């Protein structure tokens, strides 16, 4: 697919589970499911992405990701997870 904007990352990957959030994943827009992420930082869960949680992809569903538009897309939400 495609690395030139954090939309188009979350949009096209982060969409299948967060978008209505299926397989349990949390969604894209909450205050309470970001709070306990937040509480961290925003580098810690750009982490448990690239390496892929249970349920969830290795990379988040992305091959070619950078840090950067990794990062920008899990700020595009609400800059933690
Ligand atoms: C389904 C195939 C998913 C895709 C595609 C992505 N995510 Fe996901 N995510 C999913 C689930 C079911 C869960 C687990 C919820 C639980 O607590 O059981 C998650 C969790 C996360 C988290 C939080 C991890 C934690 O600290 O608990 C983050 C940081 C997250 N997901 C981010 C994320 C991003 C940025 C993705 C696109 C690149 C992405 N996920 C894809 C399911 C799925």
């Amino acid at each position: 697919a495609d690395l030139q904007d954090a939309e188009a990352i979350y949009n096209k990957a982060c969409t299948v589970c967060h978008s209505m959030g299926v397989a349990g994943a949390p969604k894209s827009h909450n205050t309470a499911d970001w709070e306990p992420r937040l509480a961290k930082g925003v580098d810690n869960l750009v982490k448990s992405v690239k390496t892929g949680l249970n349920a969830m992809p290795p990379g988040g569903m992305c091959t070619d990701c950078t840090d950067e538009d990794y990062k920008a897309a899990i700020e595009f939400m609400s800059k933690a997870k």
